[PDB]
């Protein structure tokens, strides 16, 4: 669905999988973060709209239409302390598809920090992360391109069960994991 | 008369039982409070149920700017009660529903659950006092979260016979179970 | 301006006879309340002005007073602390008297915690209270319906002398209190 | 001494006296509060200025300050803590004054907790504030009217040149701390 | 665009040469301070504002600058811990300087707290504020008129290498301290 | 490459080699910094800030940027904790490359201490910022002139190994680090 992403972070109850939500409503152009968020993760929320907010031009969503909407990012069970900066693609993932109207392809998961150039910065605990996914029968799972060394330490049948795409790029993460593609107008060429 | 009242189950420190829950919403200029010795999970599920409204605006026949000159205060009576917890959420949802719209909500019902941005209704925790608690304070039928199904073999047998359960799974349904118009 | 009303609430020392003061000063919309206030009593004031504001119109006060009117909740005693929500029905007749210029009786006091739907809630202590009426010269005290129980425990003289007022809801205390039509 | 007023008002070095400074000059309605004022010292000049608003008109004052002057009070011995409500009408006053154009009188001091309704409440340790006025070089000395009783533990000497002036309202302080008609 | 004056307060390594700046770019009148202040260190910026804005023309500053202009005082050492209201009169100046372009002195330090009449009142610590003023090589330096008796404690081999001036009033600082007379 | 600047400053873990990240997108003068900074390191950024500000004009920059764009400085590795002033005229670097899209140089690292009259000041643990630099793989590294004599008791190894530039004023940090000229 529009707006729902499935992020893989660290949870007081243990680390598991977010089912990060997100809303795009009339508004003033306001930004709020709810569900047991600590400080990093609330952080990673901040930046992660920054790289939508700095990319709106290429992302289709237009910087008027934007002050007229107020967002808010839920991360549903509510009464569960989640941080870390892991979910920052997702959270990134969870904006663009709420501004775009653009649905989340279906079994997909990413773990990973932003930056504000763009960067997918590696994330520990990959071994839980995974874990989680494959426990909760996801499909594709997003990485930092700079985890795939940690791939290794974990155990095959795991890995048979995911289809492990590492990325580097949000422009990546936001062409695999939405259905549209997010980024500019299809140029059609033939040899 | 711009108020809604819906009875919630959610946990106090006094044990987690019946609560009325209010919603105001009077001209103002799109500004959000809350009051009650709320807790913060329980704050924020008051955020959680005014987007989820605010995202349904027009599809609930609200007019879908009413927050631009519309002031909303949510407070959950008896004030000195310390009380937490997502299980008023769907109490909150249908509270602004009915302020908003001026529907009337069935006093003899009574619903506990947390809500998602999304619509769909969480399970909660401590379900045999809430419904003790709406047993003892006389409700009809009670609304809860389709996955706390399970939870209801283990609900004493006078209870659970005194009660009219309905499990849900969105806020669809609570809406029009509740509203006394819709 | 400043409307005033004698209400019973907790205070450090024990519960005591205030003397809530409201102005109500032309301004942008912004509430002020002070007088060493406990958390609890200062929701209680958030929650008695909804409810004027709720219900501005049937009271006679413009829908959008709030728009272009400061208000300020001040419970001399400054350096008393207080806290609690007796004093919530208080503070709603203060505020629906300073905007309405509808002068509050002499010799009244009262005591109840307010709700968002104008229901009027049953507080504790009860005995201090009306104690502190009965020493103070206070001839009517209005108490919340369901504090009828705690009556009996108040001795026979001071229930003789005090011409006490169970009320249900918000309108019969305005009735009561107000010394006008509202 | 436009703006400025010698109140007798607690500090953690003793209950000795303060000269209290005010500035009002133009902005957009923004008022600060310095010091080092404990809560409930600032608490009494929100008190303080609320008085004035409400009186603006009465007080040959626009009506309209509120929005077009910022005001900053201020309290030298800028590290000494201050605080409690004995330094209500002195906040007042100096707000008239500064408001105004309209000085104070020298070797004039005042103590006394001030309310909305323009009442003057009594205020604690009186025999330090006088003695910390004789050695100030005060000649006149306001005083809640409430603490007369205070005044039979006072020494003679003290006592002796001082023109305690024992006030009920905030009336007669203007009046008699200011230099032209109030 | 930005003022700097040598000050001497108190910092965590004690009263030391302290460069104070200002900067008074374009803006809305907000005005921001930094450099590990304590809060009596930041209330005297906000006496010190207040002090040019109450002398806006006096002292040839556009009044209503404050609503065309932003203020932001640093104090460098960033890092180190520094409070005390004793670097007033040197905020007070680097604003002046700040806003009417006119140059401080550099081989000028001065301490003082600042009231808003603009009286300059004594601060503590005298001895290790002249001994590091020394050690920086500073040739002339203001203290409070009142803190005169103090140097007697310090040696005068420091004390003789030093051309002190005791102020009274801002008007002298301001005099003594600007390099073009303004 | 713009609104990337490498610095040296402290941290938790111990990798001194921080990218500072910088967006100034269209806005309404928002100022945000995340990355778990402490409040000395905040503090640079606001009068690196500042800085840019006062030289707006000078560095082609419109003077009214601070109300027409937001500014979100970032510093990578969200969860590691972040302290000091060292960083500062990276902060600066990349805020000026940020609203001018003036690329910056990708083989120069530095680090410092800012102030708002645009000199660099001193800062510590030289030696593990620069070892940082070393193995980062950094050709280039701009410092305090002050910290030259920090240099002697640092390793000829890694010294040799780089192109140390000492600097006493922003300008040559920002001509030395910008790709074009500012």
């Amino acid at each position: 669905r529009v707006g729902q992403v499935t992020g893989l972070a660290w949870t007081e109850v243990g680390g598991d999988l977010l089912t990060i939500e997100t809303a795009c409503v009339p508004g003033k152009g306001k930004l709020t973060y709810t569900g047991s968020l600590g400080e990093v993760m609330q952080e990673s929320i901040q930046a992660a709209l920054t790289v939508v907010r700095a990319r709106a031009e290429k992302l289709g969503i237009n910087p008027d239409f934007y002050e007229k909407r107020d967002i808010h990012v839920h991360v549903p069970e509510g009464a569960t302390p989640k941080d870390g900066p892991a979910a920052g693609i997702a959270m990134c993932t969870a904006l663009v598809s709420c501004l775009t109207g653009n649905p989340v392809r279906a079994d997909v998961a990413m773990t990973g920090e932003i930056t504000l150039r763009g960067q997918v910065l590696p994330i520990g605990g990959l071994k839980e992360k995974l874990l989680a996914a494959h426990r909760g029968g996801i499909k594709t799972v997003l990485i930092p391109f700079e985890n795939k060394r940690d791939l290794e330490e974990i155990p095959d049948n795991v890995i048979a069960d995911l289809d492990i795409h590492p990325v580097k790029r949000i422009e990546e993460v936001l062409t695999l994991a939405l259905q549209n593609e997010p980024s500019g107008m299809q140029v059609v060429t033939a040899k």
